[PDB]
């Protein structure tokens, strides 16, 4: 019903190691189970339990510097804020111990704008606001 | 033949842990066998038997809050009601011990509406109505 | 050459456990070998032999009831009749000991008609008519 | 250069067990190596040798009878003739000991013409003409 | 060369103490030498001679009764018939004084079909047919 | 032939010292001969005779208490019931004087569910039902 | 039935000589019989009796110090606590007079994290809690 | 910059076993490493070394004869010449010990021109011109 | 915000072994972890650590010479410069010990411009400028 | 270098007691030393001398008759010929006084082709051709 | 918890007889008890005591010289240093009187990098640093 | 560090009794101690001393002749040369008094290339070059 509840991608600000990142196209982050399946002798359905949690992120954008190449495989943090405009509420998520799986050293095509895409893993998250 | 028997997606109401969810785009739920294949010496076709049953659900929608991030990996229930309008009949399905496989912490694109997609597993189901 | 030999999907009637199913979109059924490959020392080509036979079916349609959810994983039969109109001939195939691999508990999208898709296995077949 | 050398699909006649098949859409047949790779200590490139040969065919068409369902998994032959019209030359290939991998018992969609698709294996081939 | 000479496991019927066993998965039987090695002073290769013969069988299947638990360690016979279908020939082997080495009292896993596996010894064999 | 004769692991209930055990994954029990081999001077095959009988069991499951650690090396009984559902028949086996070979004091891995596995010996068995 | 009864490896804390060990991957401990087999003249089954008890442990983890190399072959204790979260119950086991069979002086591979694995024996155990 | 440096597919002539092939649509040939990855204890990046070299080719065209069916799995050579027109330079590559992986016995569709596609392996190459 | 920060593919110059490459369509280079996953007994999330680093590049272009065929599998370097025009800044990346995984001997289609595509691995990188 | 020197398994013909065996999958034969180790007082390396020679063979194939069951433990001969096709040379080896260690009375699985595997010993060998 | 405590294999430097070894893949070293088991008349558990200590090492790497073949069976020392990078701490272990059990004279495969693997024994160890 | 130090299997040439062997896949040779363990009354660690040295080799390849069958159990020599290409250095090892443990008379499988594998012992070695 309420039009105002929907949140657009334009209400997004990303901070990589405390400095705002402006030239990003999309971002993803998931906190995934290693779900443990259990089968019992007296019971005829599988029982699922929570396993170890791992974080995975991807982060696609437009290249304007060699920030990620300098950044290397050092650990960093990602603070992601998604705000509402019609309402004043906002969500803020801090991904901790983020680390790149691979360095986007070179990615260019003949007549397109140079884009940068990275992926990696993070240990845990803090839901700062909501 | 009968036009009235068909059921549209618009006749759908979803309850996550007893509170209605309004900003959902699609939902899926399957109760899958671990079917056991049997081959016998005197017989020339495979015999299939029912194994342990597992439930899997997926649930795609539009982000309006951090409900699933707060929800974490705790167990919850999903009550799914699909009603007919031309007829007064309706189906109601309760998925029990539902648990998320991964947390949709961040999912945003440059100029699109922020969407949320989750998947998980459930133990069993109750066919409340039909 | 002969236009009349072709058979359209519209000349199809499906019986699930003896009661006609009217709201189906497509149906598939295959009877597959576990073909055994043989290599011999004196011979330079593989010899293939018939192994155990397994049946697999899929059955896509439009949801009008909770028939398959009630049906569960019980064994049922499928009688498939494909008739000719310009000619009076018809084929009838009976799939025996049919059993669902998974239950289509929930499948709905935002603005589409609710569809139901199931798959399973069957032991053998009877070619009743042809 | 020469327009006449090209061969169209329309110049095709297929014989299944000696009786012509008229309602076929496409046909495939390959005679595949189990190629053996050899690495030697003194040499820096792989040596390839001929292994056992296996035949595989596929055969898609339009359903007009239960020929393949009756045919079951019995061995049969396929004689494939591809003729030239502008020239009088023609090729004829006989696939021997052909055997179906699976039976196309049922394949129908809501408003489409009923099609039949089969696949299988054959032992060897005779290049009757060319 | 001849496809018909090969014998499939599906052409197998097993009789335990004169009553047919239908739920068996595989069977083995060997008649083993206690081969005697001889070394001679004037000769530079070992001479091998036939020693006492012992029979050993194994018999894996699916549990449908407590037949083997009741059977205990009593002596029984196994008649094994392997028939050809394309040809009318068949082999029949009678294992005599068969006796179980161990009783399969309990063998069950969480979500699998209950299987039974036994092993034992037999004195001699009669090649009834061939 | 008969689908109903097969018995699944889900139809299993285990009683350790008269109290039901619910969190078990698999169970095994064998009653093994100390088979005596006999060679005779006039005869050219080995004669096998029944020796002393020993029982061995293994019992794998999921840890929910320190039941087996408290149980120590005291003697206990195991009653194993395997029931049929499609048929009403059932088997019941009582293992007597069961005793653990080793105590599963500690068994845990980094991110897996804590499992418990025990093995032991039993004197004799009673086939209560069948 | 009860989801809460299962215990995950994540609810584990290990104390080596009173100081907590944080970088462990898995732990094992068994208290094994030297079971004595008895055969009697009038009786046709083996009688089993409890022999001397020995403890054996293994302890795999990630190397962060030379703790075990300094520890040498001195006697130490292991206190193992496995707690429940959904329930407040917990088990605590104290292994006494633990002693290493071998010292893990060096264990490293080319591109993997340095792991440490030890095994040893203990005299007895105290089941502190449960 | 220079328009003349580009080479079109039209400047291509292919020789199969010394006789020109005119009805080809595309050709591919690669000489692939079995690259050996090395990880060292003192070093934090992988070292790559050249392994055994294998050649793979594919060759798609239009069917005008049974050349490849007669050719079988015999070894043959492929000489590939790519010429420049605006410049007089040209490249010539000779693939040696070329051998088909599979025979394109039959490939025809309902109303399309009969095409032939083959793949195979070659030992080495000679860069005759450039 | 700033239009000038974006970098187009047209501001790219590539040097293969010190000589400029003009007829390239796109280039890629990544420096990938062999990320090591760690699970601990007391902790409920995976710990990720940096493993050995490997470089992978791909390099697609238009064929104007047999440079890569002559180059073979020898080691070479790639210097990649991406310059800004509105700003005077530029990035320069030197890939070291670059080596081809496969040689693009032949790649041509019927009526298209002859293209060349290569892939390979490199040991490390130097970020010369930025 | 020379492709023609390699010998495939397809160029194999086996004669058991003078009659060709066609349904064999693999064959092995070794002539093994009972090597005598010598240590001397003045010398610091072991001296090895030739002991008595024994032959061992294994012979795996597909069952088409009860040939080996009738053959029993009687002595027989094996003539093994391995021919070259590209060259006209061939090897022929005659194993003498071959005798089975065990009789393959029964070997069948649920849905697989019945295979026969035998092993035994032979006294000596004649290298008839080469 | 602490990411920095983990030690990677890349922080490893090995000295064989005082000269650094760079081309090693993995190393192992254990200092093993000849543990003495004691059983007493009044006591019902085994008593374990420390026996003589023996050292065993293994050392796998890549061959670049005949160092170990020249080294023969002479006694040598191994100094193993494992350093931390995020922290400045390091461990150093000196294995004394190391001696090879066997000489890796030849170890090569068809298309793989030549590797060298050795094993041996050492008398004692000095924990130089930690 | 240095790429050139690594030695590939392709830089290998083997001489059996002075004539080069070209069709070999891998080779092994070890010179093993009969290490003598010493325990002393006043000392708490084992003392290890060099015992008699024995050589063992294995040599796997592809069959192209009956060289090893003719060779029998006669003594022969193996000269193994492993060369560097980027550097001009090379290793040469001469194994003396090599003698086969068993003769590879027959080794063939259904559709694989005939391989030959031998093992044996040698007295001593000469490190000719390095």
């Amino acid at each position: 019903i309420e039009e105002a509840s929907f949140l657009n991608g334009s209400d997004v600000v990303i901070l990589i190691d405390g400095v705002e990142e402006l030239y990003m196209e999309e971002i993803k982050a998931d906190f995934e189970q290693d779900e443990q399946s259990i089968k019992l002798l007296g019971c005829q359905n599988e029982i699922s339990r929570v396993g170890t949690t791992k974080g995975s992120f991807s982060l696609n954008g437009y290249k304007t510097d060699s920030k990620f190449a300098k950044l290397g495989f050092r650990s960093f943090e990602i603070i992601y804020n998604l705000s509402n405009s019609e309402t004043l509420g906002y969500e803020s998520i801090r991904l901790k111990n983020c680390r790149l799986k691979k360095l986007p050293l070179i990615n260019s095509k003949a007549g397109e704008i140079v884009k940068i895409e990275v992926e990696g893993s993070f240990r845990g998250y803090d839901l700062l606001n909501e």
